[PDB]
């Protein structure tokens, strides 16, 4: 009686097992304890909440506040008294689609016979209405309060959706990582997918009706018919042209591709919009608990208690005392960096910062696609910031005295991310106008220790290396700037301040100073310079610029350190010693390493190695003829294209330290050969683009210059020579994409394709695709990943890529057996729904059920637990368990299939999760949370900006916090889950298909052609032993450091190291000496370990 004394005039009975029509709404859906919406109980919904927008003191009245927002002014509410019109007229759109519904085919008739028309799948819709007369007509109250929240989704869905990588455009559209089309993720991006708006949507229409879902009915309902409504909405938005459809065929780009994806994209408003000062006063109106708004003051965010997206773990009592600190961090607005955006100008902005405008008719087509990707995320980020500023600007006369609070929740790697689309942690262009850091300064003197922050704050922003050098040198190297190139970049912005105006030629000025140092940190160093020579008392300077304390190859050091077993080496001391871990050196800076030890990083050191592998490659097939001239066309082409390629005229070959950078970042994250030589060819052609467009562009200004004065006109010297370069490079891309190399019996041999490439260029539509992509990606996976695949093993180690191989496997294996047991175990439950009458297929499962089936799983351990950080690898959301349709609209369109959230497999995945999130993840964690934590400070990942009067002692505590994460044990804790899991396993009962996945883990080539089930079994628990010898190593490792003096640099920003006290001295003694003496302690852990177990 509690909810069907609030809808007593639906249509059926509320009864599950009744002989007529049965209401699933009523059957579904419970009322709340406490009320959560402000719109149940009301007759007209789209009336009520009108009324209380047309004045201050209505909308006081009807939230019961104080006072409200000061930014719900006069214009503002103007504005929304023309978006309540519209949503009158929406609702009479859907009104009449129902109508017409009901009138083909008979279907208002035989549902008023009897016929269960409202448990079809696009019938879902016939539960919330009410008979009339002869006919049936919508609820008005459930009705008009879905209309309500389909006018908010409008106007916020934009900002709040998340950002789509290669992965996961690739997993939608089917087609292979490597082989994703030029401009398809610029694409997808823009918009959104069915799927993510309709659930979207959905969610707030649940929110808005205010009631509580049933445990034990059906999810075909309880998600169904808040489905079935969205996607009545959206059709009803693209008829009023609120929201444009667009349709991508996978068979234009792979015939053999069927599939077919709709895009949606919401029209967007003004930017002098006054509804952008206020965009929240609907959602504040109707929840009692509103989540979209924006912090003010006193004002603070509560925590979440679950990680993002990933329900099934909550966050540690540890992990939630970090977000509540970083919470409690005041934001406030730079005017002087706010008033030089607005004076540039949008237009400028785009001009100096991105690609300007655009002439289609002198530019590539897959150019143009990636010039205008640039552009949209610089106009993005500048629309977002300024409609931040318009609503701070009515809180008070004084902008800059307003605090903000920002957001923030758990990432499933571990990582603090905060909530948004454009923020200060996420968008440049909003980080430099919105700060928590500030200073006041006594720049009165040259000499002071102030003055000398303020140079190395200016340094760092101007693109100088400031960590590899020392205070006195780069004062000198500022000060050559300051009065040379950047001088007339000073002397305008010292007018602007002032004045407030600027030249016409103000971004030509700005782009000859600045030149490759151009950035928007670069922008700020200039003005507050500027600022500080008018200065009328330089004694009491207050500046917000601060000084970031970056790492130095944060992600494969903390690799080398967390996951090595086994005795340590001389190449493991002088390897390390780069990423600011000194032994023997007490009160040793990073800037005095790199001025008299050693001025090569991990990259340069890679690169050196890579080059004496490819020597020995060569070596290998000096007899062989044809194999020779195909590696001079790959070095050849990619020398032609590529800055860190150069040969000489003596054909010596010279590299450069930025051909290493990219592939040793991803190599750490467990990314594939095959993923690497795709990156590295999708930069060739990047280049080729480029130069087509140059082609386009020569041609207009002379219809008579040749082709290969069009093509290397500024890169030869004479036209003989430009002759020269374009008979390479048709020599080249014909044979890099006519044969390819094939590996056999462990030898290279050349194959014929047949596809070479032919005919005349066309520079406007000129596309490497199809046969011609894959064989360059051959060509350099077999010549020129492989011998950089040697050099980067050579570097870190060759015990650390024996751990990560370990780990892959024994992480793909649990995955794979979790998976088959989940789908094994929903149909069986699914058979016994058979013998229900009271069950239709299509219900699916229940909530109460589906919650049995993943508890009877936990005997095998699926997350992993290291005492502050919890992990689940195989956690995602597929549709591949349900297999079915979940709702349609009244047109038989707009197919929604049902996910569930159901374990997957985890490939290559569990590499990153533990490097990341034993790494920097818990190292930030610890700085939040840490006695006498800094203060007012901007974490982003590996980084942090640090306030110019807290410099040095904010540089030494983020040194202990990474000496803190280092005492971790990874592969400990895997071994734990994976030793559980081993336990209660049983490979008898898993299908055939899961049998071979996991022999190809845990078995070779050979031996997994017919292997048998006590083969496998066999196998796998081999792996569990593997683990088990290197969790121990890595456990005295940390034990021996522990004991001798250390000195931590690895953010060496600053140069304030942090000491270990340790008591054994190291000093004067050579790498090959400190090797013998910590491995003699080596020995000594591990007998008293076995000495006590004999005890």
């Amino acid at each position: 009686e509690g909810i069907d004394a609030v809808y007593p005039s639906l249509v059926g009975t509320a009864d599950s097992k009744a002989e007529g029509i049965k209401n699933y709404f009523k059957l579904s859906f419970t009322l709340p304890e406490e009320q959560k919406s402000r719109t149940v109980g009301s007759e007209a919904p789209l009336k009520d909440v009108a009324q209380a927008l047309s004045s201050r003191a209505r909308y006081e009245l009807f939230t019961e506040k104080e006072t409200a927002n000061p930014a719900f002014n006069g214009e503002v509410i103007k504005r929304y008294k023309e978006l309540m019109e519209h949503g009158e007229g929406i609702a009479d759109i859907l009104r009449s689609r129902l109508a017409k519904f009901l009138n083909t085919k008979d279907v208002g008739k035989r549902f008023a016979q009897g016929t269960e028309a409202n448990r079809w799948v696009g019938g879902k819709l016939l539960n919330i209405v009410e008979q009339d007369g002869d006919t049936f007509k919508y609820n008005e109250q459930l009705l008009q309060t879905a209309v309500l929240a389909g006018l908010q989704w409008r106007l916020t869905a934009t900002s709040n959706t998340a950002i789509k990588d290669a992965k996961d455009v690739a997993a939608i559209t089917g087609i292979d990582q490597a082989l994703l089309p030029e401009g398809l993720v610029e694409q997808f991006d823009t918009g959104m997918t069915l799927t993510e708006a309709v659930s979207s949507l959905a969610q707030k229409i649940e929110s808005y009706w205010g009631l509580s879902r049933n445990p034990n009915a059906p999810l075909g309902y309880t998600k169904g018919i808040p489905t079935a409504m969205a996607a009545e909405i959206l059709a009803a938005f693209v008829e009023s042209t609120d929201v444009v459809e667009n349709i991508v065929d996978m068979s234009e780009i792979d015939p053999d591709n069927k599939k077919t994806i709709g895009l949606y994209t919401i029209t967007e408003l003004d930017s002098f919009d006054p509804i952008n000062s206020f965009p929240t006063a609907i959602e504040e109106a109707v929840l009692v608990n509103p989540t979209e708004k924006m912090f003010f003051g006193d004002d603070i965010p509560p925590v979440a208690n679950t990680q993002l997206r990933n329900p099934a773990v909550r966050n540690t009592p540890e992990q939630k005392a970090a977000l509540k600190a970083e919470q409690a961090t005041e934001f406030y607005v730079h005017t002087p960096m706010v008033q030089f955006y607005e004076t540039l100008g949008k237009d400028r902005i785009l001009e100096l910062m991105g690609a300007g405008t655009l002439n289609k008719e002198l530019l590539n087509d897959n150019h143009a696609k990636s010039l205008e990707g640039k552009n949209r995320s610089v106009e993005d980020s500048y629309n977002q910031l300024f409609s931040v500023i318009e609503q701070v600007r009515a809180q008070s006369e004084d902008i800059s005295t307003v605090p903000i609070h920002y957001a923030y929740n758990m990432t499933r790697v571990g990582r603090m991310q905060m909530l948004g689309k454009y923020n200060p942690q996420s968008a440049k262009l909003v980080r430099e106008a919105i700060l928590p850091t500030k200073a006041t300064l006594d720049l009165s003197n040259q000499n002071n220790e102030d003055f000398s922050a303020f140079q190395l704050g200016l340094a760092q922003a101007l693109d100088i290396k400031v960590h590899t050098m020392t205070r006195e040198v780069m004062s000198d190297e500022l000060t050559k700037l300051l009065e040379g190139n950047l001088k007339p970049a000073i002397d305008m912005m010292v007018e602007f301040n002032t004045t407030g105006s600027l030249p016409e030629n103000a971004v030509d000025v700005l782009n000859t100073a600045l030149g490759d140092r151009k950035s928007f940190v670069a922008l700020m160093a200039l003005m507050e310079y500027s600022r500080y020579l008018v200065a009328e008392d330089k004694s009491a300077f207050v500046t917000p610029l601060y000084v970031e304390a970056d790492g130095v190859t944060n992600g494969p050091i903390n690799a080398m350190m967390l996951m090595t077993g086994g005795l340590f080496t001389p190449d493991w001391i002088r390897n390390i010693a780069k990423g600011g871990l000194f032994i023997g050196s007490p009160n040793k800076t990073m800037n005095e390493h790199r001025s008299t030890a050693d001025n090569n990083d991990l990259y340069q050191a890679s690169t050196n190695a890579l080059m004496e592998s490819l020597g020995k490659l060569r070596s290998n097939y000096a007899s062989n003829m044809p194999i020779q001239s195909q590696i001079d066309s790959l070095l050849s082409l990619m020398d032609l294209f590529l800055p860190d390629i150069n040969l000489g005229e003596n054909g010596a070959l010279e590299l450069k330290r930025g051909i290493a950078k990219n592939p040793l970042t991803i190599t750490i994250y467990g990314s594939g050969a095959r993923g690497i030589a795709g990156k590295l060819v999708s930069s060739v052609t990047d280049a080729i683009y480029e130069r087509m467009s140059d082609v386009l562009k020569a041609r207009a200004k002379d219809p008579n210059i040749s082709a290969a004065m069009a093509m290397f006109g500024k890169q030869a010297a004479s036209e003989a020579h430009a002759e020269e370069l374009l008979a390479r490079f048709l020599k080249d891309m014909e044979t890099l994409t006519s044969t390819v190399p094939v590996k056999r019996k462990g030898v290279l041999e050349l194959q014929s394709t047949g596809t070479g490439a032919k005919g005349k260029i066309n520079p406007k539509t000129y596309t490497i695709k199809g046969e011609q992509l894959k064989a360059l990606q051959e060509n350099m996976l077999h010549f020129f990943v492989e011998p950089l695949r040697n050099g980067i093993t050579q570097t870190v180690g060759e015990s650390l890529v024996y751990s990560t191989e370990q780990l892959q496997k024994a992480t793909q294996i649990q995955s794979v057996v979790l998976e088959d047991m989940f789908k094994q175990r929903v149909q069986e439950k699914l058979a016994e729904k058979a013998k229900d009458p009271t069950w239709k297929k299509g219900d699916f499962l229940t909530q109460k059920e589906l919650n049995d089936i993943q508890a009877s799983l936990n005997n095998l351990a699926p997350m992993i637990e290291t005492g502050s950080q919890t992990f689940y690898i195989a956690g995602s959301e597929n549709a591949e368990v349900a297999n079915q349709v979940l709702a349609t609209n009244l047109d038989d369109r707009m197919r929604v299939p049902m996910s569930i959230y159901a374990p997957a497999q985890a490939g290559v995945a569990g590499i990153p999760f533990m490097t990341i999130g034993t790494g920097d993840g818990m190292m930030m964690q610890t700085l939040s949370t840490m006695k006498g934590a800094p203060k007012n400070t901007l974490k982003i990942f590996d980084g942090m900006n640090i306030g110019l009067n807290d410099i040095t002692d904010a540089s030494r505590k983020a040194n202990e916090a990474v000496y803190t994460s280092w005492q971790g044990n990874p592969i400990k804790n895997v071994y734990e889950s994976y030793a559980k899991f081993m336990k209660n396993v049983d490979f008898s009962k898993l299908s055939p298909e899961a049998l071979e996945a996991i022999g190809k883990s845990a078995l070779e080539y050979d031996q997994r052609e017919n292997a048998t089930v006590d083969d496998i079994a066999n196998a796998a628990s081999l792996i569990e032993r593997n683990l088990r010898n290197i969790a121990l190593g890595v456990d005295i490792r940390h034990k021996v450091l522990d004991k001798v003096n250390l000195s931590i640099d690895q953010m060496a920003a600053v140069g304030a190291p942090y000491q270990n006290n340790g008591k054994i001295d190291l000093s004067n003694m050579t790498p090959e000496q400190q090797a013998d003496e910590l491995n003699k302690l080596f020995r000594e852990e591990l007998e008293a370990r076995k000495q006590k177990v004999a005890k």
